[PDB]
């Protein structure tokens, strides 16, 4: 080895010695370090066994020759000391690698990554020795032309994939195919031409099913506690091992990114130093293409492998908490905040897989920093410390920055949370609102809290403004310092272009781990308490099955049995003892508060057992006081999962009285029920119930009242033909808990109790007899158009000024660099140059204005964000408002939520950073690529066909990706929506006996979101591999006409296009990725003026026909000709109502009755009428001017949340005085006097703390508190309070009453009865009658 021949000559010749040496050890040396470590891989993953094809064997036979042909030229040496060894060293090796395809075969691989890189290597040194021994020219040679064609020829064999021993295609995949991720092109493709759904995604690979990596972890963590408890150990035990690999791939895409500016260093050398070998710079180009290649290849396997493991461990995570809330005692279950639970699943779960991707940062930013910081000092010297300084004044502030960011995140979910319950109170009554008018005062309060949340905003846009500029400019920052230290401190000290733009290279690789580390130690400090709290949920105590013997087929056997609800609590059944024979009624009998729902509970092991002994004997059917209700249809309510029979079906639905509920359900028993669907009233909810206990045909029967809710007639009928002796439950021994008298002498026996006590349990006739317990208890009673137009929202002044800050900022950026070259060109006069602080300073100058520019752009978009998100909530919230209630009812309840949530955070937070990440990115591409333009113009002829190549590349993914951002997050939320619903019926799901079908339930649900999340990030691994490699070719391409015209460009210019080059490899990556995030998040702007131009309400105020102050001066209403439409509902109605006259309205369902008051307030439109108040029009009138005119006490009241003073008054227009004496005129002074808040009682969503007569007096002191001369009452234990208060003194004001009861009406005289909307009668009811 000597310079004279492998690097002076033209010809790069290696010496002979050489090549047979180390060309040798190198491929055999490959095989012998993988050996040993690919039977780890070969042994723990098994596949099977490929069959005896065609191909393995000709790759066989043609190692058993490969062998023979090199250990031929031992037999002739035999026939210099390199002449034994390598042959037979190269034999061996290859008998290894022979051996090797044969155990792949055993072991079920079709494609080897080991026997394609290994003759990949091969065949370079093949390659290398070729070209020599075919330029030195029979012996020795053509032994070896032998060898070369059997390694080529085996090289193309191991290509091909072997015969298998809508799927993933990733396991047929071959290496070749799984290191491009060649096999979701054709979802690429086909994203294209058909939209996707998800049937077309394919299905989830073995390993990566929730039924296989949740009872991993499960098992692992049971390991663990019973070793002791810490969720890290289990965490990094199972998951650790995969995720091992994803190390030893960041370590060699370090290694390879560095080697990156190593061939800058020697390229630079090359160009500068002229009368140098012409091929030394295409070898320099040629590797690193190479380089860039294989950089691109490591660290994209990187990433698949973290996003692989995050995927896995939320995947085991959702699993893990979905297992133990089946499991989890009630103690615990009620420590942890539903909402906290599903939490568990929806943040800590996505939270871990997130920052899974990241966790190697922690190891390798350092990395990238110490190895670059070492190169910087091979460049520069002691003066790189100042650039350390850099760091040292950037980094820390950062990750405070950071942190603080974080705060402010949760302070946004702080009002975020803050105004969609709100907005859910406006949303699930409507109807109240608009009657009650208070939609503009709501408006306002609901933008309250907006601009509380752009206080909080607005200081997270300030903190992203920081973050852009600690980003963007963390390059020059650091170069500039280390710059002007290394050019002032010693007046030699050269800067030639190899020690300055190898440098600039290396502050760009200092760029990513520089910034993304602060981040990624918040996004670990975060995920540690994310951590405790799963932790948290996976220590808590497990119910025991044992503490409810469950025998199957003294039916029901309790003796001494003491239960409690928690373990420090005390007892709340004190040593029960009661023996209920099979086939046989039994009804607990107790007051309020006596242990009668403890004791089905306990049967359930749902308490807690501190002593005693209960034997029940067979399946349980439960029926729970508060009724749980799936979301699925009615018909899969009833089934609950057991299979269809339409004859005991039908025969369990009338049973239960449900024939009418399903005849008013629109869809009968399909109707979608629970809270999402349609809402049922708790009587049939509790029907449903019942209905599903009694198919499920289970033999011990525990009924926690189910007849509370049903009235006296229904609740009758279902006892005599369900629960009853003569009911479907004959043979069945049902348990009834029951406070009402009517059914007990039915009852076979009756466990009468006080205070969880048994009480004298026995029949009833004996225990009348005995006159005990049981008689004291008788006794007791997309175009760019939505661009353009997101634009407008953010204000065009201040989009064009960020537009021509970040102009300003990239030709600053270019500029620099440019100038840079310029100073890198200035000729060494005496050991210095002439202008060092004139450049210098020029640089200086160029930077800091680059720095303010970047710090002005990502302001000014940020305060343009948010702008564009108050006038685009003002604008939904406005036109919301604006829109008639038909709209409210046609369209769900869900989309209007989604156009306030998870749409306004796209809009607020996500949209503007999306859209300063892609300009950045597309410009800084721009840049790159003008940049290279004017230092080798040839390169353009490179523009077309890689654009051709970017262009499909660009068309493809973005159409595809999109679709796969979509079926993902559509599949996110029924996975919460499931544990949601399992989490509230956890008792009925144990009592039922089905934790196995809903955890199968549950997994289905993961894998379905998993089935889309996984071809996302396959998808962002084959785009991103795609772009790299034009990215890549554009490096060799620059490099190459770099060397080509290396007689006219300088040092200088030849580094600058380089570096460029090389990060114009990521900026066209991150390029892509944000421009599909723009569309995908861009649709939210499109679909937040999606009622812009829908129908609105007639004028709240005219304000040119108002009416006078006092409008309503007696209160004569006149229908004249009335036709309501939403054929005709209301027709022919042409009636007068007198002021302070009452009238009442009369008629049977179907009749206009309630849709007459729609007519009163213009809450639809007069399809033909004239109704005038006294002598104004009301059509002509404004909507806000008669709805303040007239009142109207609605079917059920609503009761907002905020205090009572806001209910009764938000404009808070009238005085306390009048408030209170409202609140005393309705039956409601001793009441509101008692709450420790006064009037400002925070009632809670729609009044649950209050009573249904409470939030009913509360609308009337409403209605009494407006005194309007108009009111109209809708009538459905207080009914004597307030048809006492509406006949008190709203005398004087005109009153139309709309009642299903007749007892009431009777009173009010001029009944108007309405048969189809006809007046059908029009007179007094003495008339009447
Ligand atoms: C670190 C990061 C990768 C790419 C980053 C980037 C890239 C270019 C850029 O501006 S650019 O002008 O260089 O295009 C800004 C940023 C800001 C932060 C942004 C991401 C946050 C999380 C993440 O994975
Ligand atoms: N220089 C980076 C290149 C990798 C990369 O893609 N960086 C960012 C984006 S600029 C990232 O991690 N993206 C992951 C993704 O594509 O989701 C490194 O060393 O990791």
């Amino acid at each position: 080895w000597e310079w004279n021949v492998t690097w002076n000559t033209s010809n790069p010749d290696f010496t002979k010695c050489f090549q047979n040496t180390v060309l040798v050890w190198v491929p055999c040396s490959y095989l012998w370090v993988c050996f040993p470590f690919y039977f780890l891989y070969l042994s723990h993953h098994d596949r099977g066994y490929i069959q005896m094809t065609h191909l393995n064997k000709a790759k066989t036979a043609l190692g058993f020759l490969l062998w023979i042909v090199c250990w031929a030229d031992l037999f002739y040496s035999f026939w210099a000391p390199v002449f034994l060894v390598s042959p037979t060293l190269l034999g061996i090796t290859m008998l290894l690698a022979t051996f090797l395809i044969q155990i792949e075969r055993r072991r079920g691989v079709q494609s080897s990554g080991i026997m394609l890189t290994f003759w990949l290597i091969a065949l370079l040194c093949a390659l290398a020795i070729l070209r020599s021994k075919i330029m030195t020219a029979v012996f020795r040679d053509v032994t070896f032309y032998i060898y070369f064609s059997l390694v080529l020829i085996q090289l193309v064999l191991s290509c091909f994939s072997d015969r298998s021993p809508n799927p993933c295609p990733e396991s047929s995949a071959s290496f070749l195919s799984r290191i491009t991720f060649w096999w979701i092109t054709g979802m690429m493709v086909q994203g294209y031409r058909q939209p996707l759904e998800s049937t077309d995604l394919w299905s989830l690979n073995k390993e990566d099913t929730s039924e296989q990596v949740v009872p991993v972890l499960v098992k692992n963590w049971k390991k663990e506690c019973a070793k002791s408890p810490s969720l890290f150990k289990v965490l990094y035990k199972t998951f650790g091992p995969y995720f091992l690999m994803s190390f030893l791939f960041k370590a060699v895409h370090d290694l390879m990114m560095f080697a990156g500016p190593e061939i800058l260093k020697l390229l630079i050398n090359f160009v500068n130093d002229k009368k140098a070998p012409e091929w030394q710079g295409y070898f320099y180009t040629a590797l690193l293409f190479i380089s860039a290649c294989l950089q691109t290849l490591v660290l994209h396997q990187y990433f698949h492998i973290c996003f692989v493991s995050g995927m896995r461990i939320k995947t085991a995570v959702i699993g893990a908490v979905y297992r133990k809330a089946l499991v989890i005692t009630n103690a615990a279950r009620k420590s942890s905040t539903v909402g906290e639970i599903v939490n568990l699943m929806s943040v800590d779960a996505q939270r871990f897989m997130d920052l899974a991707t990241y966790i190697n940062m922690i190891w390798s930013a350092p990395l990238q920093v110490i190895l670059a910081l070492y190169l910087l000092w091979l460049n520069l010297g002691p003066s790189v410390l100042a650039g350390v300084a850099v760091m040292v004044l950037m980094v820390p502030l950062n990750a405070v920055m950071a942190m603080k960011t974080k705060t402010y995140q949760v302070a946004h979910m702080k009002s975020k949370d803050n105004r969609i319950k709100l907005m859910n109170e406006i949303l699930n009554g409507i109807k109240v609102l608009k009657l009650y008018a208070w939609e503009l005062a709501f408006k306002d309060k609901v933008l309250a809290i907006r601009q509380e949340e752009l206080k909080v905003l607005k200081k997270s846009a300030y903190l992203a403004a920081v973050g852009t500029f600690t980003w963007v400019c963390t390059p020059f920052l650091v170069a500039l310092s280390t710059f002007a230290v290394y050019v002032t401190v010693d007046e030699n000290n050269i800067l030639d272009a190899q020690k300055a733009f190898v440098s600039l290279a290396l502050f760009n690789i200092l760029r990513f781990p520089l910034n993304i580390l602060p981040m990624v130690i918040s996004s670990i400090v975060q995920a540690s308490v994310s951590l405790k709290r799963l932790r948290v949920f996976l220590s808590h105590e497990d119910l025991d099955p044992d503490s409810i013997q469950r025998r199957p087929i003294n039916s029901i056997t309790v003796k001494n049995a003491t239960f409690t609800w928690a373990r420090n609590d005390p007892p709340t059944l004190h040593g029960i003892t009661f023996s209920v024979p099979e086939g046989s009624l039994v009804a607990v009998v107790g007051q309020v508060g006596c242990g009668k729902s403890s004791l089905l509970s306990a049967l359930l092991a749902e308490m807690d057992k501190v002593e005693g002994h209960v034997t029940v004997k067979g399946s349980v059917a439960y029926v729970p006081q508060q009724a749980w209700i799936q979301n699925i249809s009615l018909r899969e309510n009833i089934l609950f999962g057991r299979q269809l029979q339409e004859r005991y079906y039908k025969a369990v639905v009338e049973a239960c009285a449900l024939l009418p509920d399903l005849e008013i359900l629109p869809s009968g028993d399909r109707t979608e029920i629970g809270e999402k669907g349609v809402n049922l009233s708790g009587g049939q909810k509790q029907r449903v119930s019942l209905a599903r206990a009694v198919y499920c045909d289970s033999d011990v029967y525990l009924l926690d009242d189910p007849l509370s809710a049903v009235d006296a007639h229904v609740g009758k009928h279902i006892f005599e033909n369900v629960i009853g002796p003569k009911g479907l439950l004959k043979n069945k021994t049902r348990l009834l808990v029951t406070h009402a008298i009517s059914y007990l002498p039915q009852m076979d026996v009756i466990i009468v109790m006080s205070g969880g006590k048994i009480s004298e349990m026995g029949s009833y006739q004996e225990l009348l007899a005995r006159d005990g317990a049981f008689a004291e208890f008788l006794r007791t009673y997309v175009k760019l158009s939505v661009y353009w137009d997101y634009m407008k929202a953010i204000g065009l002044f201040i989009s064009f000024l960020s537009i021509f800050l970040f102009l300003c900022n990239h030709v600053a950026s270019l500029v620099s660099n440019y100038w840079l070259s310029l100073w890198t060109d200035d000729p060494i006069v005496n050991g210095t140059q002439e202008h060092t602080q004139v450049r210098l300073s020029v640089y200086g100058a160029l930077g800091i204005s680059q720095g303010i520019t970047v710090f002005g752009y990502s302001m000014a978009v940020s305060i343009g964000g948010i702008f564009a998100s108050r006038r685009l909530h003002l604008d939904l919230l406005h036109n919301v408002l604006r829109s008639p209630i038909s709209f409210f009812e046609r369209t769900p309840s869900g989309n209007l939520v989604n156009r306030f949530s998870k749409e306004l955070d796209t809009v607020d937070s996500m949209i503007p950073q999306v859209i300063k990440m892609f300009m950045g990115s597309l410009f800084n591409v721009i840049g790159a690529c003008i940049i290279i333009l004017l230092a080798t113009p040839m390169a353009a002829v490179i523009i077309p066909p890689l654009g051709l190549i970017y262009f499909f590349v660009q068309r493809f993914y973005v159409a595809s990706s999109r679709q796969l951002k979509r079926l993902e997050s559509v599949s996110r939320s029924p996975v919460y929506s499931h544990f949601n619903e399992t989490l509230l019926g956890v008792s009925v799901i144990r009592a039922f006996e089905e934790q196995e079908r809903f955890i199968r339930q549950s997994d289905l649900k993961v894998d379905e979101n998993q089935k889309a999340y996984y071809p996302s990030i396959v998808a962002n691994r084959w785009l991103a591999v795609r772009l790299e490699c034009v990215g890549n070719c554009i490096v060799l391409f620059a490099s190459l006409f770099a060397v080509i015209s290396r007689h006219s460009l300088s040092a200088g210019l030849v580094g600058l296009s380089v570096s460029y080059s090389l990060q114009v490899t990521t900026y066209l990556n991150w390029l892509v990725r944000m421009s599909s995030e723009m569309e995908t998040n861009i649709v939210a702007v499109e679909r937040l003026k999606e009622y812009s131009e829908t129908e609105k309400e007639a004028p709240w105020q005219i304000q040119d026909m108002a009416p006078p102050k006092d409008w309503p001066q007696v209160g004569r209403v006149e229908f004249r000709d009335y036709g309501l439409r939403y054929d005709l509902v209301l027709k022919h109605i042409n009636v007068t109502i007198d002021g302070g006259e009452k009238v009442g309205i009369v008629g049977r369902t179907g009749a206009g009755k309630s849709s007459l008051t729609l007519g009163l307030f213009r809450i639809k439109e007069s399809a033909e009428g004239e109704i005038i108040i006294d002598d104004i029009n009301i059509a002509k009138i404004g909507l806000h001017d008669l709805r303040f005119k007239i009142t109207i006490i609605p079917q059920d009241p609503v009761l907002f949340s905020g205090s009572l003073r806001m209910n009764l008054d938000p404009f808070s227009q009238y005085s306390d005085e009048e408030v209170w004496t409202s609140l005393e005129l309705a039956h409601l002074k001793g009441f509101v006097s008692a709450l420790p808040d006064k009037l400002n009682h925070e009632c809670a969503e729609g009044g649950e703390n209050l009573s249904v007569g409470q939030r009913q007096l509360v609308c009337l002191a409403r209605a009494l508190l407006r005194k309007t001369k108009i009111l109209v009452l809708d009538e459905a234990e207080t009914d004597d309070l307030i048809q006492s208060t509406i006949r008190t003194q709203f005398d004087d004001c005109t009153v139309l009453t709309i009642a299903h009861r007749l007892n009431t009406i009777m009173d009010y005289t001029r009944v108007i009865v309405l048969d189809k909307g006809e007046i059908q009668e029009w007179g007094s009811p003495s008339d009447l009658l």
